[PDB]
């Protein structure tokens, strides 16, 4: 019955590599899927700047109330998106 | 070579076989999670860019309805553009980003 022993030991050997594989290549995929994310994540952020950078300006220059309400808002909102882009970056490196 | 050594030997092989079996078989479920969970937070992220990214949309070009000085035009203008380029390569690049 070491039929059933090297038997036993051939299916596990099998289903070890299988299991193996199977999660190198799910962290293989998230590598890889990470490595965009970071490299298109400049890309991301630098157009959230420029309206930062912007909108800043446009505060200085002469504004009805209405004008100057919404560009605060503008200005307080690309701020909050550049964090949560920062934030993005941050997941891309969990894996690191 | 008694019959209980060579059965040890075997039984033994199996026991580590079983061993790492557990160990791996731990791991992807472990990995199958780290992964749904990622997926989660980018899915969250993307929604919670998605508001804020409509408002500036919205206010830029509601903005250029308005009067506005040639300078200040040209400025609102570049921020509409950026903002729509942005709006979108976030989208797209949040959406591939996932594992399925």
């Amino acid at each position: 019955i070491l039929e059933e022993s090297m038997h036993a030991r051939d299916q596990l050997m099998e289903q070890n590599f299988a299991l193996d594989k199977a999660r190198q290549e799910a962290e293989m995929a998230v590598h890889a899927r990470n490595d965009f994310l970071a490299v298109m994540n400049h890309e991301m952020r630098t157009p959230m700047h420029a309206i930062i950078s912007l909108s800043s300006l446009l505060l200085e220059t002469e504004l009805s109330p209405e004008q100057r309400v919404m560009i605060e808002t503008i200005l307080k909102s690309s701020n909050l998106v550049a964090t949560l882009i920062s934030d993005v970056l941050d997941l891309s490196r969990l894996e690191d």
